[PDB]
């Protein structure tokens, strides 16, 4: 077997590594994307997935927008099959220091919880959105109470920070 999780906690598995490669070998079904909610797809995740889908993501997005409402931090929306057997879920995390940063985040995990098949997803609202990893995790673990989930990060420091979460 090839890409192995570097930590495992309940049915959540944590992977480090590049995106395309993860998608490629982990073969998911739902790729959760971290999107800033009026839906320009910039930075490590989104600018990533968009490119991988040949930019279909963005094409569906402008489309989406004409007959549907911008996504409200604390909400996510699903684009079914942006590729064949590849669904992208557009998660809008809260910014740092809006209110119930807490609650909002958890709904996002909660909504993610809800999907079908293999999920690959990054940690919401971490990175540019400047929310502590501790929390996005804290929330993650709480919410997706029971289902297999595939979380990925990019950095080392990230990877580590996660390990010490479980060690203490
Ligand atoms: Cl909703």
């Amino acid at each position: 077997d090839l890409i192995l999780p570097f930590y495992k906690a309940g049915k959540v598995s944590f992977y480090q590594g590049d995106l395309d490669v993860l998608i490629n070998f982990l073969e998911p079904d739902v790729l959760v994307n971290a999107a800033n909610g009026d839906l320009r797809h910039v930075g490590g995740v989104a600018r990533a997935i968009d490119v991988f889908t040949g930019g279909k993501l963005t094409k569906r997005s402008k489309e989406y927008l004409k007959s549907s409402k911008a996504i409200a931090p604390g909400n996510a929306v699903l684009f079914e099959n942006v590729l064949e057997h590849l669904s992208v879920l557009n998660a809008v995390g809260p910014r740092n220091g809006d209110s119930r940063v807490e609650g909002k985040l958890c709904n996002v995990y909660k909504a993610i919880a809800k999907c079908d098949g293999k999920i690959l997803t990054p940690l919401i609202s971490v990175g540019i959105f400047k929310v502590k990893l501790e929390v996005s995790l804290q929330c993650l673990l709480k919410t997706v109470t029971d289902r297999d989930l595939n979380v990925f990060v990019y950095t080392d420091q990230e990877r580590v920070t996660i390990e010490n979460f479980f060690n203490g």
